[PDB]
C-alpha cells in the first residue's frame, strides 16, 4: 500500500523494499502524500530559511571527458573561460556586498589553479567574514588538505551514482571507487562534505536510485545535491532521454526524509528542465539554493547542460531574484552561514 510505505518512511523503517516500492509507486496521491512529509521534516529539522549560497563558475576549463557533460575535453564546439584570481576574489567580495554568507567556487577541472592559486583566493574571501564552498573535482589529498588549511569550509563533490559499471562507463577518466575515496578524504580533512546523484541517466535503474539514496544515508553527507541529467548536444549522450522531473523530485524527498538535518539545495536542472522547477523543490524537502554569481560574459560559457536557467540575466539579478523567491514561498533567508545543525536521534 502506498499508505504503509508512508507509515514506514514516518517510523524510519528505511528497508531496500520500502525505497523502492517509494520510487516505484507512480500514483498521484501517495506521491504528494510523499512531498508533503518531506516539506513537513524539512520544517520541523532545519526551518523555514533557506540559505543562499553564492556560485562562481570561474573556470570552463576541464581534463576530464565525462559523457554527460556539455564541459567534457573532446568538446571543441564550446569557448573555453578563465576568471583571473583577482577577478575570481572582486566578483566574491561584490556577492558578500549583496548578503551572500556563503560563496562557491566551481569549476571544470581545470589545472591552471591547482593548488596554490586556489589557495590563494580562498584565503582572501576568507577575509571577508564568510563560508567557502569548493567544487573543483577529484584532486590529491594534498590539494585537499592545502584548500583546509587555507580555510575552506565545505566541499561539494556530487557521487554521481552509486553503480561502479555505470560510473566507470560515464566517468572514464576515474571511477566510483576514486569519487568515493575523494568523499571520505573530504570527510576526513574536517570539510562540510556534499555528495549526490544525477537522476535518469541512460542505462540507471529504480535498484540504482534506490543505491544512491542508501549511500548517502550511509555516509551520513552534510549536502547533498540532486539533479536530473540534462542531455547537451556537444556530447555522446546527446540523443538520450532527460531525467524525469517528478521521479527527481522523490529522490530529494527521500533524502530529506532519510538525512533529516542535512542541507539540500534545490539545483539548477531543476529548474531548467520545469519552469518553476526549483520553487516546487523548495518545497518538497530542499532548505538551499545557488543562485548564479558568474559574471558576464562568462555564464553563457559555463554550459554543463543546455537551457541552462540565468543565463540571459544581468550578472547580478540572481541574489535579489532569489531573496524575491523566499519572501513568495513564505520562507526566510539565511541568518547565518548555514552550516549542518545535526540533530542527534535514534
Ligand atoms: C497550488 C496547487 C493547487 C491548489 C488548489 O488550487 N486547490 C483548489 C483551491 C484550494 N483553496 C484552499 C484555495 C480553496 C478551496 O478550499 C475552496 S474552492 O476550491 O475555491 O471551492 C496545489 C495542488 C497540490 C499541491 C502540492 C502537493 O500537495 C504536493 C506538495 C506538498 C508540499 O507540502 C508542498 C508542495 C507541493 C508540491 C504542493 C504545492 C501546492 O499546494 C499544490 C501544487
Ligand atoms: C483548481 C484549479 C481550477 C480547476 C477548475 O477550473 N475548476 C486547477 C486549474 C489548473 C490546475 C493545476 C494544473 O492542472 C497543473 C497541475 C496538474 C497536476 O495534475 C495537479 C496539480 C496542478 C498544479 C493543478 C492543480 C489544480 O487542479 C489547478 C490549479
Ligand atoms: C552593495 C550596495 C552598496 C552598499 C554596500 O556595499 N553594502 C554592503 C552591505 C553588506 N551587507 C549585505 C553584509 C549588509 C548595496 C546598496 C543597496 C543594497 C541592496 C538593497 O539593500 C536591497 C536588497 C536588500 C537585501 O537584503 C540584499 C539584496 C539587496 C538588493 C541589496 C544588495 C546590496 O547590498 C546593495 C545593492
Ligand atoms: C505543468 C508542468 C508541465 C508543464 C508539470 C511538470 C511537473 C509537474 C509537477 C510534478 O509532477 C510534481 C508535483 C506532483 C503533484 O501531483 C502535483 C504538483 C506537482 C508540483 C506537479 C505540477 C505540474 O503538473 C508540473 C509542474
Ligand atoms: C530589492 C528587491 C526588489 C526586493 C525583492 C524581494 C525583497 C526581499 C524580501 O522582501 C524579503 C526580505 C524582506 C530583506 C528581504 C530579503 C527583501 C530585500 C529586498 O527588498 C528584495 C530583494
Ligand atoms: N548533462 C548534465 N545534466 C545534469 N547535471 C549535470 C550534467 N553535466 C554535469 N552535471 C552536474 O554538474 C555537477 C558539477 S560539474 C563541476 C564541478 C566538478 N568538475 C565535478 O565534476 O564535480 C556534476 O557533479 C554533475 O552532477
Ligand atoms: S562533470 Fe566536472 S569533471 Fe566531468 S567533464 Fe564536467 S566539469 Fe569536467
Ligand atoms: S534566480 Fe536567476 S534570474 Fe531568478
Ligand atoms: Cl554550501
Ligand atoms: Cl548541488
Ligand atoms: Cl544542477
Amino acid at each position: 500500500t502506498g499508505r504503509e510505505i508512508l507509515e514506514k518512511l514516518e517510523r524510519r523503517e528505511f528497508t531496500r523494499e520500502v525505497l523502492k516500492e517509494a520510487l516505484s509507486i507512480n500514483d498521484r496521491g501517495f506521491n504528494e502524500a510523499l512531498f508533503k512529509l518531506a516539506d513537513e521534516i524539512r520544517r520541523k529539522y532545519v526551518g523555514d530559511e533557506v540559505h543562499i549560497r553564492a556560485i562562481i563558475e570561474f573556470s570552463n576549463v576541464c581534463r576530464k571527458n565525462c559523457l554527460y557533460c556539455g564541459l567534457r575535453r573532446d568538446n571543441k564546439n564550446l569557448k573555453r573561460y578563465r576568471m583571473t584570481p583577482e577577478e575570481i576574489v572582486e566578483r566574491a567580495r561584490l556577492a558578500v556586498q549583496f548578503g551572500a554568507k556563503t560563496i562557491v567556487l566551481q569549476s571544470g577541472e581545470d589545472p591552471y589553479y591547482m593548488p596554490d592559486v586556489i589557495s590563494d583566493i580562498v584565503k582572501e574571501i576568507k577575509k571577508m567574514g564568510v563560508a567557502v564552498t569548493l567544487s573543483l573535482g577529484e584532486w590529491p589529498r594534498e590539494y585537499y588538505e592545502k584548500w583546509k588549511e587555507a580555510g575552506a569550509d565545505r566541499y561539494l563533490l556530487r557521487h554521481e551514482t552509486a553503480n561502479p559499471v555505470l560510473h566507470r562507463k560515464l566517468r572514464p577518466d576515474t571511477s566510483f571507487e576514486n569519487r568515493l575515496n575523494c568523499l571520505l578524504t573530504l570527510k576526513e580533512l574536517g570539510y562540510e562534505t556534499g555528495a549526490g546523484s544525477m537522476v535518469g541517466l541512460p542505462g540507471q535503474t529504480i535498484d540504482d536510485l534506490v543505491d544512491d539514496l542508501l549511500f548517502l544515508k550511509e555516509h551520513d553527507f552534510d549536502m547533498v545535491g540532486i539533479g536530473p541529467f540534462i542531455p547537451h548536444p556537444d556530447t555522446p549522450l546527446a540523443n538520450e532521454k532527460k531525467g524525469d522531473f517528478t521521479l527527481t523530485l522523490k529522490m530529494v524527498a527521500l533524502t530529506r526524509i532519510l538525512l533529516p538535518d542535512s542541507n539540500i539545495p534545490a539545483t539548477t536542472a531543476m529548474g531548467t528542465i520545469v519552469p518553476g522547477g526549483r520553487e516546487i523543490t523548495l518545497r518538497c524537502g530542499a532548505n538551499v539554493i545557488m543562485p548564479n554569481w558568474t559574471p558576464s560574459p562568462y555564464r553563457q560559457l559555463y554550459q554543463l547542460y543546455p537551457g541552462k536557467i540565468c543565463v540571459f540575466e544581468k550578472d547580478t539579478a540572481c541574489i535579489p531574484c532569489v531573496m524575491k523567491m523566499i519572501e513568495l514561498l513564505g520562507r526566510k533567508p539565511g541568518r547565518d552561514w548555514g552550516g549542518r545543525k545535526r540533530v542527534f536521534e535514534t
